[PDB]
């Protein structure tokens, strides 16, 4: 079937169809495709750029859709977390998230892809370019590591689920997802908890700074413990995505990678 994303260098204008207020705190908008029969076009590992004008300026955002290439006709349904502004935190919120909260039906917006240097290739292979031309970290077959912090879960999402939709695909995935309340945890229904279909390939593990009454998992940030008892080990040659919650990429890698020893090459942060 049809791509639309045909050239990465091309912008989309696509038209917004339809708008859930789920409330993590959170939306999920739905645009259509250039027709019923579309797909995205978008491979694992891989994301979108959203760009607009918005109070005269030029602003570009990346966005890693929750439908896939199996979705057909909207193939693009994104989850955002928006920020509000006049709230606890600085001013004016933020740009993108606020614009698309004020989108009518109908009204369209510019998508370009697909844009990324890492590329799921199925069944433990991953094609990660450095520089410039990917090399195959061919064998993995077996095990990656996930630290995802708030919207960062999305890029992890679309390849978990990338892995389990293969019956045949052995690579175990073990998630470590933080947050600062029980409150941001975005997507936990939205089948994190396919743990409950695919544990013996789905390790999932929630930290939060405040913690309920009765939690059931990790509390505070990530020591290095935590990434010991929860991501599979060195030894074991994973690959390791998004290092410490996605969040403002700081401290290089992670030092607590570092620490069980995770080779810095085999770090990746989206
Ligand atoms: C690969 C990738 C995939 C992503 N996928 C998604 C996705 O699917 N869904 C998604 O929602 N985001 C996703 N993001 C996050 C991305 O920043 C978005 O474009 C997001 O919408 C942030 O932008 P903004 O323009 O609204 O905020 P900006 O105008 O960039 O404001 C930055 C903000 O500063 C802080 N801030 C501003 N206002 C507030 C406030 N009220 N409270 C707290 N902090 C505040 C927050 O740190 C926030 O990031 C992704 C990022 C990456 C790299």
């Amino acid at each position: 079937p049809a791509i639309t994303l045909e050239n990465p260098d091309i912008k989309y204008p696509l038209r917004l169809i339809d708008k859930e207020v789920v409330n993590h705190d959170t939306r999920r908008f739905r645009f259509a495709l250039p027709s019923p029969e579309h797909i995205l076009g978008l491979p694992v590992g891989q994301h979108i750029y959203l760009s607009a004008r918005i109070d005269g300026n030029l602003v570009i955002r990346p966005y890693t859709p929750v439908s896939s290439d199996d979705d057909k006709g909207f193939v693009d349904l994104v989850i955002k977390v928006y920020f509000k502004d006049t709230h606890p935190k600085f001013p004016a919120g933020g740009k993108m998230s606020q614009y698309l909260e004020s989108m009518k039906i109908g009204d369209t917006i510019e998508f370009r892809g697909p844009n990324g240097l890492l590329v799921y290739q199925g069944k433990g292979k991953f094609a990660i370019r450095p520089d410039k031309k990917s090399s195959p970290v061919i064998k993995t077959v077996k095990s990656v590591g996930m630290i995802a912090g708030g919207t960062g879960i999305t890029p992890m999402l679309q390849v978990i689920r990338a892995i389990m939709k293969d019956p045949d695909d052995h690579t175990v995935c073990h998630l470590l997802f933080a947050n600062q309340t029980e409150k941001d945890i975005l997507l936990r229904p939205e089948l994190e908890e396919l743990r409950n279909e695919h544990s013996a390939r789905f390790k999932l593990w929630y930290t939060v700074d405040r913690a309920p009454e009765a939690w059931d998992y990790s509390q505070g940030f990530v020591n290095e413990e935590m990434i010991r008892d929860h991501l599979p080990p060195p030894e074991e040659e994973p690959l390791v995505l998004m290092c410490g919650p996605p969040p403002m990429i700081q401290y290089a890698c992670l030092p607590n990678l570092e620490r069980v020893g995770h080779p810095k090459e085999r770090c990746f942060a989206f």
